[PDB]
Formats: C-alpha cells, sequence, structure tokens
C-alpha cells in the first residue's frame, strides 16, 4: 500500500483523459511544488461532501503553465486507477490516502457483443482494445458523475462496456 495526496474534484478522472486544473491555493500549490520536486504523484478522487470517493485515478502532470493572471494551470491526464483504503486530513486541509493501485488495464480484444461499441465510437469526432473503447466512451457520452464513478470502481474492462451498455441513451 502506498500513501497518495489526493486532490478533490466535483468530477472523476477517467483513465487516459485529460483535464485542466487551475491550482492557487496556498496548500496546493506548496503540494505541486513538493511533488515536482521529490517526482511522487498525486491523484484525483470525487467527492461528495455536501471525504473522496473509494476510488481514484492517478494523474500525470503534461504540461505546467503559469498564465497572464498568474494562476497555474496543470494539464491532467489519467493513468493509473486506485482504491482508498482509508483517508486522513491535515491540518491545512490537504487529504491524503492510504491506497492500493488497481490491475492495469489489459489490451484484451474486445468480446462479439461488444464490437458495435467500439463502432459507435469511432463515429464519435488500437481500437479494438476492450478497456479503451470503454474509457473513451464513458468520457464523451453524457453520463452522470455517478455512473462515472461506478465505471471507474469496476475493475474489467468487458464488465465496464456491459454497464456502459445500459447507461447508453
Amino acid at each position: 500500500i502506498t500513501s497518495l495526496p489526493l486532490f478533490p474534484l466535483h468530477s472523476v478522472l477517467l483513465p487516459g483523459a485529460t483535464i485542466g486544473l487551475r491550482v492557487f491555493e496556498r496548500r496546493y500549490l506548496d503540494l505541486v511544488r513538493d511533488c515536482g520536486r521529490t517526482g511522487s504523484s498525486f491523484g484525483v478522487c470525487l467527492i461528495l461532501d455536501g471525504v473522496p470517493a473509494a476510488y481514484g485515478t492517478e494523474v500525470r502532470i503534461e504540461d505546467f503553465d503559469v498564465g497572464n493572471d498568474g494562476v497555474l494551470v496543470l494539464r491532467l491526464r489519467g493513468t493509473r486507477r486506485f482504491r482508498v483504503q482509508r483517508s486522513r486530513v491535515r491540518d491545512n486541509g490537504l487529504v491524503v490516502g492510504e491506497v492500493s493501485w488497481c490491475e492495469p488495464d489489459s489490451d484484451d480484444e474486445l468480446r462479439p457483443e461488444h464490437g458495435l461499441l467500439a463502432t459507435v465510437l469511432e463515429r464519435m469526432l488500437l481500437l479494438d482494445q476492450a478497456a479503451w473503447v470503454g474509457w473513451r466512451l464513458a468520457e464523451l457520452l453524457p453520463l452522470s458523475e455517478g455512473q462515472r464513478l461506478s465505471l471507474l470502481q469496476e475493475d474489467d474492462p468487458h464488465r465496464r462496456l456491459e454497464q456502459l451498455l445500459a447507461w447508453m441513451p
């Protein structure tokens, strides 16, 4: 198990997907500078405070950028998924969690019942990987944050596509 700093977002970060995070608070800025020095990463968890969710996504910091307004914008991309075994909160507000990593996304070719699920993805604007088409349709399709959290919790690419098929409009 690994202790990983958790960043609270009102939306889950799917693996491979990208988000831009404006970091300007004194606690979040000092953590990124420390993580940028140590090399250790952090994770993004969907919150429910009105405590993170049980599953989160490790980020890779793709691009730094200090805007003309002085605010630092982070280009984050989802890498590995983790489970929050337990979490604590420091006095400043930053939340650290003891996490266990998930098995990486397999390259298993999609099953015959999911081949059409790849054709509907290609229309929207290599691909025969079930975990890849699963993470991509979940991002493009207008799913609720709860539905995207349930996909994150599911650790099997094919069962992910089976319930992603139910939530399809």
